[PDB]
């Protein structure tokens, strides 16, 4: 009932051990077997069967404490996501090492123990370890919370270790996360790609439309910006001869935080020379279908779109995925024609009127790109929840780094894959013409002058790199944390990140 | 003059746009790559022509030559390999353009799309005979020769040029990526689990270094970039992931030199129920197997004093030498460093030792910095022919280290060095939270003296240890420095694609 008193008493316990000779935190306890390999090595065992001649050294954490008297103690030893029962029988205690009750009465829930025992099964058939001596390795000073104590509380985020020990779903989630990353890294290596590392601190943060962070190097007396994307240096590497290049790493964006936006998130960007929008479309379908089948043995997975209480929807990752032109669908749903130039006063004022007629939120500044973005968000992003789908051919005012469309004026050969109305992939034929790239950078500078602090700045080093010849390439970016959210059935981005960015407790 | 040539090529591209032809085509289907092409038709004799195999090749023209007007020769480079391209007026498809007008516009550095057939020249050089050549992406500037990248900083700013010209840089970065690949697989075979800890934190802990500062606007919160991945990984050990690790970037706001880049790649791994000895064995096994995985031997040739001097033989054959820091300093300096090491007497003693030897006194002459300087000038270069370990560091220097089980005042720590450069840091993790807060408060006392790189107390980490940190052994690897020695490089900038530098 009193956690503060419990902690103070356990602290006194540790000090009392030090005063009365014993060391509560020993340096080494040479383990012989792990709990998973122990379960695997002795599960196929008969009821009540004992192996009193095979002594083993096993470690673990106590999570359940109970006793059937002063001579029979019961515990639950967990380790590596698995668990076994500890059946301490006084008939088996090595009395040369110490008193039975004196040794086991000190054990508390959460204590990390080292056990010298023998394997067997109980009368009821519970696979257990029968110790001959139990030594405390690392005591737990606080009271462990209950599962309900972590249900709708932020302790899962601020104290992830508690969430990893109490909830099995947490360990499962992060194991699946690393499996997603392993699958992607191998999927790219098997195709001949080359993993690299581009700087996170830069003189100019380009590659996306977002406000970056700023830091300062004292010895150089230089202001560096945290990378918002890895697009630019990767294309610079494509120029360098590495025709198959990619990077898996953290990117930072200083903007709002919600269930889908963490200030720092893991992204994967790959550049494939002599490839185009079609190649990226096929790549996306192939990769997602195989990733989902690799993790579940099926193409249809269930996802609780409306939270855990409401019923879930079914997402079918079976290719091919629907392709939806942004401009044309907005036209059909709104029964209007967005005459070009899309950034003209007429088209901008028109889109403003359609945003006002539907009482949709007006973006500030009302740049043409933000108007089109809000229109696509409120009218075509949630068009399909049954399966993932592609929003393609974005206008040039929205894609300053995109190569212009070969048969559609004003549009680009860009694609964006969405899952449950959430952007998870951004791919497109790279704009390799420096003459036309500088025009988009200058137009972005004007947009920046209108209050659009997300408008891409002018990177001179990247432009000069394009001047030596960027072969026709195709690039794609993946939001790994979001992919994990959908593939692990989690509604928040804080549930797929070990230590998410939280409001400080001060 | 390069300016005139860039302007001529620029006007050239504009003339192509006004003339009707698209200078940067959208798509060119490649049927075979340069490596596959060398592999597929290398065995052809000098003079054979498979005129029926119409292939689509791609690459960057790196040499332009001619024999009259009917013969044009170029070097097509791609994926680190080079082939010949022999354009003849007999095989040219005249329906798509004039031969001379089509090939006179190709210069060195142009990305072209060739449609031809494989064959071998009269001299025997594997070649692609094109029937049509299309300019896919033009090179507007003058690509320099290899000599143009020797006495300059261009290799670091325009890494693409160094990768396209110096064929050794490509090998160096391929080796770097292979080193990381080997490390990741090496850990995964032992059951380790890869994770991702935050790079922005309320406190920058895990090492003795000055961090960078940044600010999140919506939260109006100042955050420090991580200087190490130690504390969050240990908290994960407490969470039940007994074999965890992370290979990522860490940021330290310090000075720049040949072995220091503000941002560098490190690998920290925490293995529960392990200790100082297990880490020693792990380091020896890993370095020996990595070296033999790359070179087929345990001996490496490294130009320790630059390529202008004879190199040395680094033998990674286990087992390496182990040296106690305090013991060696007392032997080499013929002095007695008494405990407490941070006492005024021994602090003045180390200061006088540095003074009589004419060494630079650390910025704040603290006991930890003093010991570090003594080790750097009297121990760290004891072995160059083989990597070696500096062990049993004092607790004053290791606030996150578990005290030595038998040597008072020391810790069960180890640092491996190669040619005097620290490349590994491992030690038995301190799991007693009370001793931890004691060491952290001591670090604060040393911060009061003006130590910007003294660890600040992380309340979250201390609270994490209170729930029970099992005996664990932790280690950290400096990937960039390891790559430097395995690629025979004297500067860290030579192993980082884009090192931190001043603006142009
Ligand atoms: O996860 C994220 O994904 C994306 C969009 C993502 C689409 C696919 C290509 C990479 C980017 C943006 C974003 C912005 C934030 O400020 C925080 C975030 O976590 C994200
Ligand atoms: O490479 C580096 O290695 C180390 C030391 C290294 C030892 C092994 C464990 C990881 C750290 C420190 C350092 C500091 C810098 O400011 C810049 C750098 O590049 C480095
Ligand atoms: N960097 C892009 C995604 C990859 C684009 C690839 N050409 C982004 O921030 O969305
Ligand atoms: N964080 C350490 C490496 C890991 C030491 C073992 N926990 C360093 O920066 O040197």
């Amino acid at each position: 009932v009193d956690p503060r008193l419990y902690f103070e008493n356990r602290s006194k316990f540790i000090q009392d051990q030090k005063d009365k000779g014993i060391n509560p935190y020993p340096h080494k306890f040479e383990r012989t077997i792990s709990i998973p390999e122990f379960i695997e090595k002795y599960k196929d065992l008969g009821n009540g069967e004992h192996l009193e001649d095979t002594i083993l050294n096993i470690t673990g954490r106590i999570m359940r404490v109970s006793a059937s008297g002063q001579k029979l103690r019961f515990f639950d030893l967990v380790g590596d996501g698995e668990k076994i029962q500890v059946l301490a029988n006084y008939s088996f205690h090595n009395h040369e090492k110490g008193n039975f009750a004196e040794c086991y009465d000190k054990i508390r829930r959460g204590d990390i123990v080292g056990i010298v025992g023998f394997p067997g099964k109980s009368k009821k058939g519970e696979l257990s370890i029968f110790p001959k001596e139990t030594i405390l390795l690392s005591a737990c000073l606080h009271m462990l919370p209950m599962k309900y104590g972590l249900k709708d509380t932020e302790i899962r985020y601020r104290q992830r270790y508690l969430d990893l020990l109490i909830n099995e779903s947490s360990r499962h989630t992060f194991v699946t996360r690393t499996k997603i990353i392993n699958f992607l890294r191998n999927f790219l290596n098997e195709r001949g790609f080359f993993e690299v590392e581009t700087p996170m601190m830069n003189l100019i943060a380009g590659g996306a439309n977002a406000r970056p962070f700023i830091t300062h190097h004292n010895d150089l007396d230089l202001d560096l910006y945290l990378r918002i994307a890895t697009e630019l240096p990767l294309k610079m590497l494509i120029v360098g001869g590495i025709d198959k290049v990619y990077e898996i790493g953290k990117v930072f964006r200083n903007e709002g935080i919600d269930n889908t936006h963490n200030p720092e998130f893991t992204s994967c960007e790959f550049y494939w020379a002599y490839a185009d929008y079609n190649d990226l479309i096929k790549w996306s379908e192939d990769f997602f279908s195989q990733l989902v089948y690799h993790l579940f043995g099926t193409y249809k997975i269930s996802y609780n779109k409306d939270g855990p209480e409401n019923q879930p929807i079914e997402i079918d990752f079976t290719p091919p995925y629907p392709k939806v032109s942004i401009v044309e669908e907005i036209e059909k749903v709104t029964n209007t024609i967005l005459e070009q130039p899309f950034d003209s006063n007429e088209t901008i004022e028109k889109m403003i009127n359609i945003i006002k007629e539907h009482k949709i939120e007006l973006p500030n500044p009302p740049t043409a790109a933000k108007l089109l973005d809000q229109l696509a968000s409120h009218f075509i992003e949630n068009k399909y929840n049954d399966k993932p789908f592609f929003i393609v051919e974005h206008p040039q005012i929205m894609s300053p780094l995109a190569k212009y469309h070969r048969t559609k004026p004003g549009l680009t050969e860009r694609l964006e894959m969405f899952i449950c109305g959430k952007e998870v992939l951004n791919a497109y034929t790279e704009l390799n013409d420096p003459f036309k790239q500088k025009e988009c950078f200058k137009l972005q500078q004007k947009d920046r002058e209108k209050g659009d602090t997300e408008a891409a700045q002018l990177d001179s080093a990247f432009c000069t790199s394009l001047e030596y010849g960027l072969p026709p390439t195709g690039g794609l970016g993946l939001g790994i944390d979001r992919i994990t959210m959908f593939l692990t059935n989690k509604n928040s981005i804080k549930d797929v990140i070990l230590f998410p960015t939280m409001r400080p407790a001060n």
